[PDB]
């Protein structure tokens, strides 16, 4: 009709720029403008924004670059993290796979692995640490047969050679045998390809040898050989694959789909001659028959993405408008990634700047972190691990007691958002994560496409914000509300009152 809808999460950051956005479209169309709260996380506008304002949605919310990419959109291939798993004399992983749905939602299926080895000698047993991988799937246009043509690429990171690694020194001939079984519909799948180990590259073909495969392949790729991952030379003592062999190992994973069934896969990794072999068992209960993985409602091809400004703003963009139909705008101009901060005094007086600089000084407290923070595996355990933060002490304080005992100097660093109001109130310098540890998190507007249709000049109306918020001012504006009590309405009208874009 005449009516647009514009949601904020109950953060004070996203209430600010909410009602800004709002001003606005108030002030440079004809409009009625609705400011719509939800309550969670940013994923909360995006279910919002797909049902839409006609449907107790949102039209229209300001998002971060980031938080696209890494929710909402997901990365389709995570880092599988990799953990010893003394009892079993082997290692456990648990991970997240995305698979998108031909309606344009994503499919999760949660992996929880496990692998021993068959042998019973000694292998090795890393500390933590991560493989990264990328799949490609493609068909063969001559193969008759259902069919599944791989090509993975996997690094170990996150941190001279196992006699077993000695076996993969050159290409290795791979065979893969699975027996499944999903709902009481039995299946074989036979795969047959090569590994290159040095390259952490693996081909491969699966073809299902009973007829139509009553799964869709991405939801097999992962059950269909972890020791042809490239470790990095410092990291070849973290390689328990390879050092199982030749007697090899048994891997067993747990792979729950979310509000669908479950797999169950046993298989059993081995040299037999000079083939790497893997025999797999997968048995695949509570499926709904009309459901994305009985139903082939997912698509074949996984994504790849960019983690710098530019390419991920561009993803996010050209991915919000291919699946739900969502425009991105222009960015505002402020980045509010996560951060360390110190106090000023102590900024200059060790002349600070960067996160490098801070992980020189171990003499440090970083027990001012929140819970959350400290136990992510991205979040301070990564930072960790990249830089060598060498702190002193780390307990876990949230509410508001991080911020009061960095004042005493019971603790000298803390996390934050890099925008946080409550970094100049206690007078606190953020550091520069120099090593880009953390993705980028511009802010910028987004609008349904439907919405734009009906009212074109809501484009040129929301790009007149495009950079008229640098970081500092939304520091100053998030202070004047966190730190001051102002009300957040009248804080965003004021910053544009000054700046002659509204009334």
């Amino acid at each position: 009709n005449d009516t647009v809808v514009v949601g904020s999460i109950n953060f004070t950051e996203q209430i600010i720029v909410a009602n800004m956005v709002a001003e606005m479209i108030e002030a440079h169309t004809d409009l009625k403008v609705v400011r719509k709260l939800n309550l969670g996380g940013t994923n909360v506008n995006f279910e919002a924004i797909k049902r839409g304002g006609a449907n107790n949605g949102i039209d229209i919310y300001v998002e971060y670059t980031g938080t696209g990419l890494v929710d909402i959109l997901g990365f389709p291939e995570p880092n599988v993290y990799i953990t010893a798993d003394k009892q079993k004399n082997g290692i456990k992983a648990n991970f997240k796979i995305r698979h998108n749905v031909e309606d344009g939602s994503v499919q999760l299926a949660d992996h929880y692995q496990q692998n021993t080895p068959i042998g019973d000698g000694p292998v090795l047993l890393p500390d933590n640490h991560y493989l990264s991988t990328q799949s490609v799937l493609s068909k063969d246009p001559n193969e008759k047969r259902d069919h599944m043509v791989l090509l993975e690429f996997v690094t170990a990171a996150g941190i001279s050679m196992s006699k077993g690694e000695e076996l993969f020194t050159g290409v290795v001939p791979i065979l893969v045998e699975l027996d499944g079984d999903v709902n009481g519909h039995k299946f074989s799948v036979r795969g047959e390809g090569e590994g290159d180990a040095t390259n952490g590259k693996l081909t491969l073909k699966f073809i299902c040898t009973t007829g139509k495969l009553p799964v869709p392949w991405p939801t097999l790729v992962t059950t269909l050989v972890q020791c042809f991952s490239r470790y990095p030379d410092h990291m070849k003592q973290h390689d328990f694959f390879k050092s199982a062999m030749p007697e090899g190992y048994v891997q067993e994973r747990t792979i729950s789909f979310k509000d669908d069934g479950t797999y169950k896969t046993r298989a059993e990794v081995k040299f037999e001659g000079d083939t790497l072999v893997n025999r797999i068992e997968l048995k695949g209960i509570d499926f709904k028959e009309d459901g994305n993985i009985l139903g082939h409602k997912l698509e074949y091809n996984f994504p790849p993405p960019s983690t710098d400004p530019e390419g991920a703003y561009e993803t996010v963009k050209k991915e919000y408008k291919r699946k739900w139909n969502i425009v991105w705008l222009k960015p505002l101009g402020f980045n509010n990634t996560y951060t360390l901060a110190v106090k000023d005094e102590l900024a200059k007086q060790y002349n600070l700047k960067t996160f490098s600089d801070l992980a020189k000084i171990s003499d440090k407290l970083i027990l001012g972190a929140t819970m959350f923070f400290l136990e992510k595996p991205d979040g301070y355990p990564g930072l960790q691990k990249l830089y060598n933060f060498k702190f002193k002490h780390t307990k876990s304080m949230d509410m508001g007691i991080r911020y009061t005992a960095i004042d005493n100097n019971e603790v000298q660093v803390i996390d934050a958002f890099a925008t946080d109001g409550l970094l100049v109130s206690h007078k606190l310098k953020i550091l520069e994560d120099d090593k880009h540890f953390f993705p980028p998190y511009y802010a910028a507007p987004i609008i349904r496409q439907d919405v734009l249709d009906k009212h074109p000049e809501l484009k040129d109306v929301l790009n007149k914000l495009a950079n008229q918020i640098s970081d500092e001012e939304m520091q100053k504006l998030n202070y004047k509300v966190d730190g001051e009590g102002q009300d957040p309405a009248k804080v965003a009208k004021e910053f544009l009152k000054e700046k002659g874009l509204i009334l």
